[PDB]
């Protein structure tokens, strides 16, 4: 019993994490096979960022100019492109410790594991998870960019997000691993403001079903819902709509805690409508929506 | 910017956990050199756990009834021991893997990260902090014990807890590498109830200090008080008193936000008697206490 925001284990995409410098620029790189994936802003200087051309700013960079280190040792780089938002730096020599892996693309609600870094080197790891407006509330600090988000399926490495940048709201922003921007955001020093940051409907249900496992059912109710009348309140309280889709796959923590989904959503709609009153759910005062229904069952079965 | 529950990177300590069976038993291990620990508990059977009799338990038990596994390879037991909670077993192999390391034992208040494990195998990192009454709010299954606590500097890997029981609340207990149980605890399947599970104070401080340093301002207030004043109101909300020592602790944190330890303190008093009234402070509606003033500093300066 217990429920934590837990991570996966770190090992296997820490044997892939790399310093890259590009001229008084250092940040982090992703070395997988002999190929280290980096943010292309590695090239700009500061007044670069502002309104950078990165094909123009490219030209004038050789691949001598791109430092790699992977521990204390240089290596070499023998090629040089930019994929989107993403330099590929191939170099000479193939990451022995580069674990199975995927490049994957995930959706809004989808939850990964960072690895923040500096200077290459690994300083922690947390749970994230992709908001419905294309950010993600990590934790990153100057020299943090090119640190990576990903899942683990036994010995598969999946990773999703590369870390590029903080919104002037504290707020982050970054790519999958073939350079793509999650939601409208660019890796250009401009106003980008994010949109509504809604709840993770599905999430919050999810976690409401780990909490009736974990022993928590103050919160259960005598009452029912359908998806129409929940998602009038869902709406009303800016939590993402419920559909079929999510219903299905709730199906397992239905059937595990013989709570049907809908009478869990008449609870939740109870818990926005009358609030907490000062109680507690797994150790929050607040509904939790960064565990997706994947996350529950896994931690709730222990699967390594 | 941005401040999360952040778990040390755990590819030092995934190196070292091993799967120990001994009879139908089967649990985590730790290998350091050539020595694997694990709880003593891996002799008993289900019905030898109301009252085991370990020293006459293992007198039954020889060398080639530990089953030592690293990842899908045996390993060769040539000698066994009891110190305290923990069996020593000795291998004929030292670990290849094996970081630098110490063993710990923390002090209440004091947080670590947890790589929970079955079958040798990791599954999870979450951040931990060793409550007040000895416990730790853990997430365990059946298969975790031997998962092992531990805080990391730079590249020396410092255990401090290593998992036994959860207790009928769904709280957990275990010893230090000693084999010593925090708190009063023993490794027996009987009433054993936790005591009060107070606030730690300095931790709820030192996170108010990383909320101010990371935008979140809004409990400041205009008010100070004394060590003294701040104690009656700690007591009366079941916090830990706060020492002078504790205040020194918070010394660095003061000084990078301006903020006087004892006006932060008057910040809290509020919070503590007023509420949040639904707000929120680093994304939490309640005060968060599971990170201590390193803690702060070290997520806040990228320490790696
Ligand atoms: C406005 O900056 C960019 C815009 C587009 C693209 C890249 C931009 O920055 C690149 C460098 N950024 C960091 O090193 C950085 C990342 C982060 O998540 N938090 C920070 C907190 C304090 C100082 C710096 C950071
Ligand atoms: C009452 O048990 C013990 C008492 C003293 C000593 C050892 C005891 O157990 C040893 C085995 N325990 C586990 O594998 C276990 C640990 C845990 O934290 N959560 C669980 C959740 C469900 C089922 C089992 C567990």
């Amino acid at each position: 019993s217990g429920f934590r925001k837990m991570a996966f284990p770190s090992g296997k995409v820490e044997g892939c994490m790399v310093q890259v410098t590009c001229g008084t620029t250092t940040l982090n790189g992703l070395w997988l096979d002999d190929v280290v994936y980096c943010p292309r802003h590695v090239i700009c200087t500061s007044e670069d960022m502002l309104n950078p051309n990165y094909e123009d700013l490219l030209i004038r960079k050789s691949n001598h100019n791109f430092l790699v280190q992977a521990g204390n040792v240089q290596l070499r780089v023998i090629g040089h492109s930019m994929q989107n938002c993403v330099l590929k730096l191939k170099v000479d020599t193939a990451n022995p410790k580069t674990p199975k892996y995927k490049f994957v693309r995930i959706q809004p609600g989808q939850t990964f594991s960072v690895l923040a870094c500096y200077n290459g080197s690994p300083s922690g790891v947390y749970q994230c998870a992709m908001r419905p407006n294309f950010t993600i509330k990590g934790s990153f600090l100057n020299g943090s960019c090119g640190s990576v988000g990903f899942n683990i399926d036994y010995d598969c490495v999946s990773f999703c997000y590369m870390h590029h940048m903080e919104l002037p709201t504290g707020v982050h922003a970054g790519t999958d691993l073939e350079g793509n921007f999650y939601g409208p955001f660019v890796d250009r020093q401009t106003a980008q403001a994010a949109g509504t940051d809604t709840t993770i409907t599905v999430n919050v249900l999810a976690w409401l079903y780990a909490a009736v496992i974990n022993g928590d059912r103050w919160f259960l109710n005598r009452f029912t819902t359908t998806l129409n009348d929940f998602n009038l309140v869902a709406m009303k309280y800016n939590y993402e709509p419920l559909t079929q889709d999510h219903v299905d796959i709730l199906g397992p923590l239905s059937a595990q805690t013989g709570i049907a989904v809908l009478d869990m959503c008449a609870s939740l709609k109870e818990l926005l409508q009358n609030g907490m009153n000062g109680r507690t759910i797994l150790g929050s005062a607040l509904l939790e929506d960064e565990f997706t229904p994947f996350d529950v069952v896994r931690q709730c079965s222990g699967v390594t």
